[PDB]
């Protein structure tokens, strides 16, 4: 799937990811982009709050769908 995320800094970042990929690991796809470890990451998806050891599944990103990725960085 293509995932778009925006950052605090209104930053567009693009990634491949399934739908069974967890929030975890698409945290750490942003990292090796952003520079950002996930600890300092807030990721939201379409307004609601993302948790760790979830998939992008279970928020509803099927395959052939699209994302709505808000992401702030901790301190902003």
């Amino acid at each position: 799937m293509q995932i778009f995320v925006k950052t605090l800094t209104g930053k567009t970042i693009t990634l491949e990811a399934e739908p069974s990929d967890t929030i975890e690991n698409a945290k750490a796809k942003i990292q090796d982009k952003e520079g950002i470890p996930p600890d300092q990451q807030r990721l939201i998806f379409a307004g609601k709050q993302l948790e760790d050891g979830r998939t992008l599944s279970d928020y509803n990103i099927q395959k052939e769908s699209t994302l709505h990725l808000v992401l702030r960085l901790r301190g902003g």
